[PDB]
DNA sequence: CGGCAGTACTG
DNA sequence: CAGTAC
DNA sequence: GCCG
């Protein structure tokens, strides 16, 4: 349950994260799985050839593991442009992507105080900008706990029926947490409809919503501060779904997003794809022009056991 | 080589 | 539509 | 970046 291959996999975070700022999306996800397996791996990597029989590993990472394995050190971080930690700076904001870090760095930014006057910011970016380190800082699990609490009494209240738990790295167990997400819904046919603009707005004129981000139909993106003294803003999604998906969205929002991945590729595989929605068969197509049958899912276990896969824990959910 | 998720909001 | 994030 |  350790990491064998930690002073590979620091070296290797470096480049992969230099490759992401820079927005090379595609290559700095195969970065991500390399170093994921990695991690899992039983013992040091020892040989180009052990390297090589690691599913995510192929010839170029086998080279750059085996270099930093007989080296200590990975020449292709040396060269990385002086561009890279301003850009991950200005992409450390909250809406704000790799082209907008670009279009900064090119307009001679180079600071988050420069952005902050001299830099045009999307309401978005500037709720960002804003709450920047406390938006970079985890939170304690307790503080979790807390807001998810506040959420669940304010829902309940409207319906007491209504469950809300909270996902991603919560529920995974994870001691802090960078966000939290609150999932709810109905057992009953359907009462989760119609409450949630209600939710909100309890929560908002409580004090408990600080900013708004995204508002959607059934998923709100947002801020919040438990109350009291020094207390920091905090991350927090709401999402609201019907008791048929409550499955497939217990799965998706507690992740991790690496998780997720590998189940929709595996999915894929068995001719089903994996939403947040739904486990469903194949879609109809030319092109695309109709749904595929949703498979229905209860429970987690029930979408593990229809991929022909052994149930995994939250906790083991890492990847 | 192409796919690596599909969508949902904001502007 | 481009960009961002779930 | 990797994989089929
Ligand atoms: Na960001």
């Amino acid at each position: 349950a350790t990491n064998h291959n930690l002073h590979i996999t620091e070296k290797l975070e470096v480049l992969a994260k230099a490759y992401s700022v820079q927005g090379d999306k595609w290559r700095a996800l195969g970065y991500a799985k390399a170093i994921n397996a990695l991690k899992s791996f039983h013992k040091p990597v020892t040989s180009y050839q052990e390297a090589c029989s690691i599913p995510g590993i192929g010839k170029r990472m086998a080279e750059k593991i085996i270099e930093i394995l007989e080296s200590g050190h990975l020449r292709k971080l040396d060269h990385i442009s002086e561009s890279v930690p301003v850009l991950e700076l200005f992409s450390n904001i909250w809406g704000a992507g790799t082209k907008t870090a670009q279009m900064w760095y090119q307009q001679g930014f180079r600071s988050l105080e420069d952005i902050r006057s001299q830099a045009s910011l999307t309401t978005q970016q500037a709720i960002g900008l804003k709450h920047y380190s406390d938006f970079l800082e985890r939170m304690p699990r307790e503080e979790a706990t807390e807001i998810e609490q506040t959420v669940q009494k304010a829902a309940q209240a409207f319906n007491s029926g209504l469950l809300c738990v909270a996902c991603g790295s919560y529920r995974r167990g994870k001691a802090t947490c960078g966000d939290v997400d609150v999932l709810i819904t109905h057992p009953d046919g359907r009462s989760h409809r119609g409450i949630f603009s209600r939710l909100l707005d309890s929560l908002r004129q409580e004090g408990f919503l600080t900013d708004d981000l995204v508002k959607g139909e059934t998923k709100y993106l947002g801020v919040c501060r438990l109350p009291g003294p020094g207390r920091r803003h905090r991350r927090l999604d709401i999402i609201v779904v019907p008791y048929s998906e409550f499955a497939c969205a217990l799965l998706y929002f507690t992740g991790s997003a690496h998780f997720n991945r590998s189940m929709r590729a595996l999915a894929k595989t068995k001719g089903m794809s994996l939403s947040e929605h739904a486990l469903s068969t194949a879609v109809v197509r030319n092109c695309k022009v109709g749904p595929g049958r949703v498979l229905p899912t209860p429970t987690e276990k029930d979408v593990f056991r229809l991929l022909g896969l052994p149930y995994r824990e939250p906790a083991e959910r890492d990847w």
